[PDB]
Order: C-alpha cells, then sequence, then structure tokens
C-alpha cells in the first residue's frame, strides 16, 4: 500500500507581485510561499516529504474549468507592460496581474495535478501543494480574490476525468467562500463541495446571496453543496470542530468519497487580518486528521488564502504534521459554539435534512495580536507496542515492536498484596505488560500507543486505569464495547467512560456515555453518527490525558473499530492503550494497524441508522449537551 506524504513547491510561484498601490490586493505577497516552505524546513518537515516537481498545466486541463475566451485573455498577459496590466485587473474583483503570473498561475495548476496523480497513483498516501496564485475564487470566464484559474476545481475534474472517479469531497476551510468551486459543481453531484466561510450577513467580501446556507447546489447536485456562513467574526477551535462534528464529517462518512482534496486557506486562523477569527494553528492538524479515515487517507491539500505571515506557518506546519501521521497536539479549553455558530449550524442541518441521513430526524416531527507558540510533535521513536497472547508470533508493520523490568515486576507484586488471591502467572504477566507499556508511553515520548491482550478484565481494567492516573494522566477517557460493570469511578471528573453495549442502561452520572445499538445491518450506520455526533464531541471537550479502550470477548463491529481507533487519535496526543479480551488475529490486527497510523479502509454504503438508534442518540445529546456543550448542534433556549 501507499506511504509517503508529497510536498510540491517551486520558487518560480514566488516570482510575481502587485506593481501599483492596492490596499484590497497588497496583502497577498511572494512572502507567503516562502514563509511556508522555510517554516517546513525549520521543523524539518519538508524533509520528510516526497518533493515532487511542479509542472504546467495544459491548454486541454485549462479548459477543463475555464472557457477559450478567458484563457486566451488570460494568455496575452504576459506581453503587458503595468498600465495595461492595471487594466486588465479592472475588468475583475479584488486582482491583480503581473508579467509572470499567467506563468505561475499553469504553475500552481500544474503543481495541483502533480499531487492528484502521486495520490491517485498511489506513490504517497497524501500530501500538500504551496501555490501561488490561488484558486477558489476563480470562475469559468474570470479572475476573482487573487484567483486566476481554479487549482482545485482542476484537480477534482482531472481526477473524474483520468482515474474515473464517481465521488470527490472538496473541502474548502478558508475563510473566504470558494465560489468559483461552488458554480462549477453545482448541478455535479459526484463533487460534494463543503465551504465555512464569514459571511456576516453578507456584507462580507465577496457579498453573495450563494454563499448562504440556502445554496445547496441545483438539479441532480441538490445537497452536494454544503455553505456555512459565519455570521460573527471571532470564531474560536469549538466553532469550527463544532461545524466539523456536527454537519461536514457526518456528510463526509456517509457520502463515502474516493479523494479527499482541501482547499486550504489559512486565513481562518487567528491574527489573520482578512479572517479576524481566533481558532489556533494547532486546530489545522486536528482538521487534517478528522478527514484522513475517508477516501484510504487520499488527501490532496492545496494553499489558497493565509497572511499573517506568522500564523501562516505555523498551520502549514501543523497541517503537514497530521499528513505525515505526527501526532496531534491537545486541544484545552474546548466547549459550546457561539450562538451565531450554532445558529448557522442549525440552519445548515435543517436545509440539507431532506438531502442527508444524519440530519434526516430534523425533518419529520415524529423525531424533530499575538498567541502562544505550537509545541513540539515528534513522532514517537517505535510508535505501536504489541503484546499478543505468549507465544503468537505476528508480522507488524515496521513501526510497531514487541513488549519487562525490576521495578515493573516489584511493581506488580506490590498491586496483588494490596488488592487481588491472584496467582494465574498468566493474568500476572499481562498486568506486567500493561504496566510497562504505559510507562513508555506516558514517560518516554519514545512510544505513543499500544495494545494488549488480556485474560481477565476487571483485574487488568482495574490496574491499566489507576497505574495510568499515577504516571500522571490527569484525565482519563475510557471506550468500552461489552456489557456488564467495569471497575471505573466516574464520580469525580478524572474519568469519562464511553459504553458501548447491548442492553439499554439506566443513565447514571453526566461522566458516562452508553449507547445501546439495535443489532443488524444498522450497527455499523449507527455507530458512526454516534462516534462523530456524540464521542468525538465529548472526548474533544473531555481531553484526556490517556485514553483507554477496553473490548469484550463477546465480530459484530468489525467494520467501525477501525475507524473510531483512528479518531480517538486526535485525543491525548495519539496515546491511547487497547485492552483486547481473548485472542483474535482479525480484531487485534485491525487494533495495531490503525493504531500504527496505517490507512483506514472505507465503510463504503451502509443502510441508514435505526430511527430508535437515533432517538436514542438524540436522548442522550439532551442528557449530556449541558455540561458538555461541544454536542450542541442547536441554539439553547433562553429561559
Ligand atoms: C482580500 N480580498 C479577498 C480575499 C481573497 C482570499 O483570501 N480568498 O481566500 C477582498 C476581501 N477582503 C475584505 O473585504 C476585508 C477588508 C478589510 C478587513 C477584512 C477584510
Ligand atoms: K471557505
Ligand atoms: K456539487
Ligand atoms: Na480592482
Ligand atoms: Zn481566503
Amino acid at each position: 500500500a501507499a506511504s509517503g506524504s508529497a510536498l510540491i513547491f517551486d520558487e518560480e510561484m514566488s516570482r510575481y507581485k502587485l506593481l501599483w498601490t492596492d490596499p484590497e490586493c497588497e496583502i497577498e505577497v511572494p512572502e507567503r510561499l516562502t514563509v511556508s516552505y522555510e517554516a517546513l524546513r525549520t521543523h524539518g518537515l519538508a524533509q520528510r516529504c516526497k518533493a515532487v516537481p511542479v509542472r504546467q498545466a495544459t491548454e486541454q486541463e485549462i479548459l477543463l474549468a475555464h472557457s477559450e475566451e478567458y484563457l486566451e485573455a488570460v494568455k496575452q498577459t504576459p506581453g503587458m507592460n503595468v498600465e495595461e496590466l492595471m487594466a486588465f485587473s479592472k475588468k475583475y474583483n479584488a486582482v491583480y496581474f503581473h508579467q509572470n503570473i499567467y506563468h505561475c498561475a499553469k504553475l500552481a495548476a500544474g503543481a495541483t495535478l502533480q499531487l492528484v496523480d502521486s495520490v491517485m497513483k498511489r506513490e504517497v498516501r497524501n500530501g500538500m501543494a504551496l501555490v501561488r496564485p490561488p484558486g477558489h475564487h476563480s470562475q469559468r470566464s474570470a479572475a476573482n480574490g487573487f484567483c486566476v484559474f481554479n487549482n482545485v476545481a482542476f484537480a477534482a475534474l482531472y481526477a473524474k476525468k483520468n482515474y474515473n472517479l464517481n465521488r470527490i469531497l472538496i473541502v474548502d476551510w478558508d475563510v473566504h467562500h470558494g465560489q468559483g468551486i461552488q458554480y462549477c459543481f453545482e448541478e455535479d453531484p459526484s463533487v460534494l463541495y463543503f465551504s465555512w466561510h464569514r459571511y456576516e450577513h453578507q456584507s462580507f467580501w465577496p457579498n453573495l446571496p450563494e454563499s448562504d446556507y440556502s445554496s445547496v447546489g441545483k438539479g441532480k447536485g441538490s445537497g452536494f453543496n454544503i455553505n456555512l456562513p459565519w455570521n460573527k467574526v471571532g470564531m474560536t477551535n469549538s466553532d469550527y470542530l463544532a461545524a466539523f462534528f456536527h454537519v461536514l464529517l457526518p456528510v463526509a462518512y456517509e457520502f463515502d468519497p474516493e479523494l479527499v482534496i482541501v482547499s486550504a486557506g489559512f486565513d481562518s486562523a487567528i491574527g489573520d487580518p482578512e479572517g479576524e477569527m481566533c481558532a489556533l494553528p494547532e486546530i489545522f492538524a486536528h482538521l487534517t486528521h478528522l478527514l484522513m479515515p475517508l477516501a484510504a487517507g487520499k488527501m490532496c491539500v492545496v494553499l489558497e488564502g493565509g497572511y499573517n505571515l506568522t500564523s501562516l506557518g505555523q498551520s502549514v506546519c501543523q497541517t503537514v504534521h497530521s499528513l505525515l501521521g505526527d501526532p496531534t497536539p491537545r486541544i484545552s479549553g474546548l466547549g459550546t459554539a457561539c450562538d451565531s455558530a450554532l445558529e448557522s449550524i442549525q440552519n445548515v442541518r435543517n436545509v440539507q435534512s431532506s438531502y442527508w441521513s444524519s440530519f434526516k430526524h430534523l425533518a419529520q416531527s415524529e423525531t424533530n495580536i499575538v498567541w502562544p507558540e505550537p509545541l513540539k510533535r515528534m513522532p514517537a521513536s517505535v510508535r505501536t507496542v504489541v503484546v499478543p497472547p505468549p507465544g503468537v508470533e505476528l508480522t507488524l508493520p515496521k513501526n510497531c515492536q514487541h513488549s519487562i523490568s525490576e521495578s515493573t515486576a516489584k511493581e506488580v507484586q506490590r498491586i496483588r498484596d494490596k488488592h487481588f488471591d491472584l496467582t494465574d502467572q498468566n493474568i500476572l504477566r499481562s498486568l506486567g505488560n500493561i504496566i510497562s507499556v504505559l510507562d513508555r508511553m506516558m514517560r518516554s515520548d519514545e512510544v505513543c500507543n499500544g495494545c494488549v491482550v488480556v485474560s481477565d478484565l476487571s483485574v487488568s481494567v482495574q490496574c491499566a486505569l489507576q497505574h495510568a492516573l499515577t504516571e500522571p494522566a490527569e484525565r482519563v477517557l475510557v471506550v468500552y464495547v461489552g456489557d456488564g460493570e467495569l471497575p471505573v469511578k466516574t464520580n469525580d471528573g478524572k474519568v469519562f467512560l464511553v459504553q458501548i453495549c447491548t442492553k439499554e442502561t439506566e443513565d447514571k452520572c453526566v461522566n458516562r456515555l452508553t449507547l445501546c445499538l439495535r443489532e443488524g445491518e444498522s450497527l455499523t450506520a449507527g455507530f458512526m453518527q454516534a462516534l462523530l455526533g456524540l464521542i468525538l464531541p465529548v472526548a474533544y471537550e473531555f481531553n484526556p490525558a490517556l485514553v483507554l479502550g477496553i473490548v469484550e470477548e463477546t465480530t459484530r463491529l468489525m467494520r467501525v473499530w477501525g475507524h473510531m481507533t483512528c479518531l480517538i487519535q486526535g485525543l491525548a496526543r495519539g496515546r491511547m492503550l487497547t485492552l483486547l479480551q481473548g485472542y483474535d488475529k482479525d480484531l487485534l490486527e485491525l487494533t495495531v494497524s490503525a493504531l500504527s497510523g496505517a490507512s483506514i479502509s472505507p465503510l463504503g454504503p451502509l443502510r441508514a441508522p435505526k430511527p430508535e438508534d437515533v432517538e436514542m442518540m438524540e436522548k442522550q445529546r439532551q442528557r449530556l449537551q449541558e455540561r458538555w456543550g461541544l454536542l450542541r448542534c442547536t441554539v439553547s433556549e433562553s429561559w
């Protein structure tokens, strides 16, 4: 399978700039490109990437999204002097031209097609193109908003034509609306376009009615355009993650795209003079990670905007870090989205209820400036540590490894004489392994996560949890697939327990989330809704120091454990410990693969979730959203 991350870049795209006074355009500078590449270099990230060279887009490739009359017109700008270039620029809105911009636009476009080819030929897992000019505002017959040609529109059309893809997702997390992309695929259901953008009730450029949440596409494309307008500035990490958990990801996983292309503008990060939002560069590490389980990880990131030269480099680094599979930074201080964001989320969910499974219940009323620096994200020396039953030899990826100390031995003796009596030296060995892997995870920073097969749950769980809390792990998220009770106290706020089980239990405290899913062909789509809309919002708000996965011997959800294992590594710097009760080489091989950063195989189509399951999930939201506001996807009613 594929490996590596492409970084397509070329200094030549910094060799055009604005040649006259124009405050509308003067933020779009060559240094945007040189600052981001140097930031990747400083942090050792450009060196870890497969460099792929740029090429020019050909004429036939430009004509996939643009008219001959507009190409012929742009093709004449290399011969223009400055007076003629200003006059040509004024025929369009918020855009300037340069003797060399036609040359660089073909390079930005060709660079994008290079990244599609490398990803679709499996020569790399994923990648990023650092390009100028941006593309997402550019239209069939017009330059607009610093954009000459629509790089990301090309990528989607090119990938349709030359790889016969039927389902491509475009995520535009730039702070501006990519109307050029919207127009190009408005009637196209094979390309799903999601955009969030500063809108402020249409007072913010480009001041377009069709950038509102009510633009869902046209004709056969109805439902495949999703606009999320931001109507106030100052949106934070919590707003962005609310948008992902309750709008984008539910549609994205149900759509099941065969390729993901990000219009990656970082004018949506704190410090940017255009966006005026407050999301930290670290959020982009997670926006990236949250989408990587789609399309077997085949993600093409294309640079759009981002104009604060400091926020810019930091955010490019967080994105590539995640593309390379480095551990995600912990996001603290998360909570409810602001009211304007909940209103926008509310509205787009309701208008899209006609078209998408996760929102379908919302339709029938039987249901209804300075900031701190990002800390270093080092890949752990060996990512994953596996402890199969003694004697069971397995073939592991290059970043996995098998397992005891003298200190670990005395600790197990100490634990045994105090709390457990217990003589089985096999159980006593799992306890010795649990301690040692945790010590390597929590203290060394040389190991990231791990999986240990165990015999008895009640002793190994209790031992793993208690030992983790003194590592110290201020907070532990526990995810348990199984029935019955675990030696897990959720009374003091140090521990949150997610329990996927079969028998509907009593809702206890607000530190438990219990999901009893009706068995059948529904279990997979039901589980993925709960994961994106319930498990991840709480977990992200809880911000644990360690994740403890636990699976009972009692297969039925072999198909979703990989996605959860992948997505839950957004928490706790990827530090997860999975206890598997009983040997099952299929589940253990899947756990290790996802844990080690391997590409996750797609889910494909699934029977829509059962109404009883959706009803069960919304009862959990109502019960928990007052404590865990990141669960909110409506505005709260005031007293
Ligand atoms: C800059 N240009 C389009 C940006 C292209 C882009 O970044 N696309 O992704 C015009 C819109 N910007 C503003 O109206 C503005 C003025 C003052 C303060 C904050 C905002
Ligand atoms: K956008
Ligand atoms: K579309
Ligand atoms: Na102008
Ligand atoms: Zn922008």
